[PDB]
């Protein structure tokens, strides 16, 4: 669990100072965005899986790329693959996996 919650914190750490991270960062603000609570059930951002992890709350790193995968999840549900958010999901996206994939 030490050497799992170890890999997390190194791709938590990776993730938050990428490039194309900005739209993952802080949760979306649905008041600002028509439609998100109707469509997204469960919003999840970079700095929700921090604060989880702070708190000791993620046992295995199975639970934790559960997280990371709904981030990508819910950008391809409401944004448009061509969209800014959109194209920057993708990015961080391929990271993540290709990362998750060179450790396990
Ligand atoms: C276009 C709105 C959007 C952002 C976004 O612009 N920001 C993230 C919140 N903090 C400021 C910047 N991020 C995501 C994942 C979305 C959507 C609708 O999926
Ligand atoms: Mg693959």
């Amino acid at each position: 669990m030490h050497s799992d919650l170890t890999f997390c914190e190194i791709i938590l750490m990776e993730m938050e100072s990428h490039d194309a991270a900005w739209p993952f960062l802080e949760p979306v603000n649905p008041r600002l965005v028509s439609g998100y609570r109707r469509i997204i059930k469960n919003p999840m951002d970079f700095s929700t899986m921090r604060h989880r992890l702070s708190r000791g709350g993620y046992t295995s790193s199975e639970e934790f790329a559960a997280d990371a995968l709904l981030v990508f999840d819910n950008c391809q549900t409401f944004n448009e693959d061509d969209s800014e958010v959109g194209k920057a999901g993708h990015i961080m996206r391929r990271f993540f996996e290709s990362r998750w994939e060179e450790f396990y």
